[PDB]
């Protein structure tokens, strides 16, 4: 995997909720340009690609899809693995996907790829925390600070092992995305939110 793979999500503290039921309780409107910004960040001549569920591709309307200057990768249980002449790829595996890459040593469209974001939630994220040629996680640290009766009940938990990854300095995350990011909590009406990054092992 030449490409750096990120996992990017807002989990919610310290329970870590990655939705309710499906819908993500919350419009953080700051985090939204945080996930354009470092999704389309690639280095001049490169691209980045972006990997999501069947479900997640359906909840972007239809202005704002595919995602612009951006591989958008769909992935479903029973796709058949094609590519649409707009350059969407519509595959039934992140492992899939990975091959066809490879074969085309990265590239898309003769453009190299720099950095693969899963986006997927639900389905995806706990069925790809697992792979090992995940590099690192963007984790969208969230934190309610409402009023109670505003709490989120949140229904699916992003499967992570505390034993597995270890934060790393913010200059590391700004790096690797290649922008400014800003640090410390974002407080956004009834939630407070930080943008950080992990990688694994030793």
């Amino acid at each position: 995997t030449r490409p750096k793979i990120s996992l990017i999500v807002a989990a919610l503290q310290p329970s870590m909720g990655i939705g309710a039921k499906g819908s993500l309780p919350w419009r953080l409107k700051n985090e939204m340009k945080y996930f354009k910004d470092v999704t389309s960040k690639a280095k001049d001549g490169h691209i980045n690609a972006v990997v999501m569920g069947r479900k997640t591709w359906e909840l972007i309307p239809e202005r704002f899809r595919p995602l612009a200057g951006r591989l958008n990768v769909i992935l479903s249980r029973k796709n058949d693995d094609l590519i649409d002449s707009n350059g969407v790829y519509h595959f039934s595996s992140f492992d899939s996907v990975m091959k066809h890459l490879e074969k085309d040593s990265f590239r898309f469209k003769d453009m190299p790829l720099d950095k693969i974001f899963i986006i997927g939630g639900s389905q995806i994220y706990n069925l790809l925390i697992l792979d090992s040629r995940v590099d690192n996680l963007l984790v969208t640290q969230v934190h309610f600070v409402g009023e109670d009766a505003d709490k989120p009940q949140m229904d699916t938990f992003l499967d992570w092992d505390l034993s597995k990854w270890k934060r790393l300095e913010h200059d590391k995350l700004e790096q690797y995305v290649g922008l400014d990011v800003p640090r410390g909590l974002n407080e956004e009406g009834s939630y407070n939110y930080e943008y950080t990054m992990w990688e694994k092992a030793q």
